[PDB]
């Protein structure tokens, strides 16, 4: 019998491990990537999926989709649906029974797609990236959501495991993952209130757990669905569209798409430097109108760029503390997901409203959700 795989079908990205040899072993795809973007894009002779469908965002905005994960199961005059489409490039019409359809144009013809549909072209990409590491098919898996999904959420997403031809064991919840993956269930006698600080790349979620006799509780759920990490790489690329301006005689960079996308991935790399440094320096040759571009940014300036970001962190916590009627002191665990985690101011906010209390955070951020559902999909194998 194969390996079963344990996904984490993220918002922006996409992870995959396999329990094996004492460990999970995260799954790289084609270019040795540990996590893939959650991104399909649509050409007059192809289909692109992760990489190379975020490589080409630039050039192709009306056809590439992204985003899926804030659809999936949703129904199109949705508050959240309506809200999102006004930032998506692509297009969203009213299917039957109001299901939100994504259009785009593919191989020179009008089509359309269900939001499930692009969730499984992800799928699909991570089940064949696990077949070429593995040597092996690979049909089993447990497919992870947040906390808040309702059950037209969490079918649409099994919809989506089915469509890719993965038998989806289960649907476990992301911050179950991610406690499974610290091994929080394992303690010992008596309640364990786990806090669980997801900060992903495009979504904020705050869940409040309570493990006892190994029955995961989610107490309280809160959090930003617009706050993530591309929102503290924004904030960046705003200080770098108006340096370059400055610098440059008033030349405005967000007119091109490539240039924009460019210093996109730029800051991204930045601010992961400045998660380690307390400088980081983003340096593009012939960025616009043949013009290279350098400037050299300190934590301080990021951290003043994102002040109202880092206000905003804690609320959540507070919010489920209080829906829960639960004392911080009571609090057990508090898990880091999410790899804006790695933020020292960040860090250092949430310790210090736990009074000193020490995270867990050991486990790789971006991959301690997939590194639990690996765990949930060998125990179920
Ligand atoms: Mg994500």
């Amino acid at each position: 019998g194969g390996p079963a795989i344990g996904i984490d079908l993220g918002t922006t990205y996409s992870c995959v491990g396999v329990w094996r040899n004492d460990t999970v072993d995260i799954v790289p795809n084609d270019q040795g990537n540990r996590t893939t973007p959650s991104y399909v894009a649509f050409t007059e002779t192809e289909r692109l999926i992760g990489d190379a469908a975020k490589n080409q965002v630039a050039r192709n905005p009306e056809n590439t989709v992204f985003d899926a994960k804030r659809l999936i199961g949703r129904k199109f005059d949705d508050q959240a649906v309506q809200s999102d489409m006004t930032h998506w490039p692509f297009k969203v019409v009213r299917g039957p029974k109001d299901k939100p359809i994504i259009s785009v144009n593919y191989l020179g013809e009008k089509k359309e797609f269900h939001a499930e549909e692009i969730s499984a072209m992800v799928l699909q990409k991570m089940k064949e990236i696990s077949e070429a590491y593995l040597g092996r098919q690979i049909k089993n898996a447990v497919v992870t959501v947040p906390a808040y999904f309702n059950d037209s959420q969490r079918q649409a997403t099994k919809d989506a495991g089915a469509i890719a031809g993965l038998n989806v064991m289960r649907i476990i919840n992301e911050p179950t993952a991610a406690a499974i993956a610290y091994g929080l269930d394992k303690k010992g006698t008596g309640e364990r209130n786990v806090l669980i600080f997801d900060l992903g790349g495009g979504t904020f979620d705050v869940s409040l757990l309570t493990i006892e006799d190994g029955i995961f509780e989610v107490k309280a759920t809160a959090g930003d669905t617009h706050l993530g990490g591309e929102d503290f790489d924004n904030r960046l690329v705003e200080f770098c569209v108006q340096d370059f301006k400055r610098k440059n005689r008033g030349m405005d960079l967000t007119t091109n798409a490539r240039a924009l996308r460019r210093l996109r991935t730029q800051c991204e790399r930045a601010k992961r430097t400045l998660s380690s440094s307390t400088q980081a320096t983003i340096e593009l040759d012939s960025l616009y109108e043949g013009i290279d571009y350098s400037v050299a940014i300190s934590r301080a300036r990021f951290e003043e760029l994102c002040a109202d970001y880092f206000r905003a962190t804690l609320a959540p916590v507070e919010k489920v503390l209080k829906d829960a009627g639960m004392d911080k002191r009571s609090v057990h665990d508090v898990v880091l997901v999410g790899g804006s985690t790695r933020i020292p101011k960040v860090q250092a906010l949430i310790q210090e409203f736990f009074n000193g209390k020490e995270p867990c955070k050991a486990i790789n951020p971006d991959e301690a959700v997939a590194y639990g559902a690996a765990v949930q999909a060998a125990i179920l194998n």
